[PDB]
């Protein structure tokens, strides 16, 4: 929901020695390095907000503080619920454990109570379409069934916010459909959702608004046609 000015680092080395000589001289052999540079972003209830730039810019870095997994270096980060994204997909997943017993798991670390996931497993069942296999091991699952299996649970935890990674974007066909239908419905009840994407064309016609982020910093906000029309006079300029 509100990111106020955040700021954030990460230590950097020349080369994996200097690593070796900060433990043993005691002092850094490091440059701090500003992934983040006061950002300063709210994501409203029932918005798509599309998030778009080049490959350092910052994106995966502003989307785990949006998320949590990582906490700011100043500034700070406020939300009214949980978000969900890639990072989260298929949490707590043991491939010894039946695809059932994998709901219940996931679904629980994913925020939702145990009645919750009662009230709503044979929803995420049938939305797999893996009926037939949900009492058998993961280990005896394709890639694509696990893949479908963490889909299906991380779209039913009725978080504030979903992230739709820029990976996240391929699917297999029919499903995204299925999907696009959950994340209409998300919205309807005030759900907001993260769009990040190197499709501009998809982001004017998925997104309310979007950000351009380059260098860690946002550097043209509104519009999807503005913001994308700043993003190519960028890339006329940058590299």
């Amino acid at each position: 929901i509100r990111v106020f000015d955040v700021w954030k680092k990460y230590k950097y080395y020349k080369k994996p020695q200097d690593r070796l000589k900060e433990i043993i001289f005691r002092k850094p052999f490091h440059e701090e390095l500003w992934v983040l540079k006061g950002i300063n972003l709210e994501i409203e209830k029932g918005e798509v907000l599309g998030i778009v730039g080049p490959n350092g810019a910052g994106k995966s870095t502003l989307l785990k503080v949006i998320t949590g997994v990582t906490e700011p270096d100043k500034g700070f980060v406020e939300r009214s619920g949980k978000v969900v994204g890639l990072l989260e997909l298929g949490t707590g997943f043991n491939y010894e454990l039946s695809g059932l017993e994998n709901i219940y798991v996931n679904a629980s670390l994913l925020g939702l109570s145990r009645r919750e996931i009662d009230e709503k497993l044979e929803s995420i069942i049938e939305f797999s379409e893996l009926d037939d296999f949900i009492n058998k091991p993961l280990k005896t699952y394709s890639s694509g069934m696990i893949m479908r299996l963490a889909f299906s649970i991380a779209i039913h935890t009725e978080p504030e916010c979903f992230i739709i990674d820029e990976a996240l974007a391929v699917g297999d066909a029919h499903f995204q459909q299925k999907c696009f239908r959950k994340l209409k419905e998300h919205k309807q009840k005030g759900g907001s959702i993260i769009f990040v994407s190197h499709d501009m064309n998809a982001v004017k016609i998925l997104c309310d608004r979007a950000i351009l982020l380059h260098k860690g910093e946002i550097i043209e906000e509104g519009s999807p046609e503005t913001v994308t029309q700043a993003y190519y006079k960028l890339k006329l300029h940058h590299h």
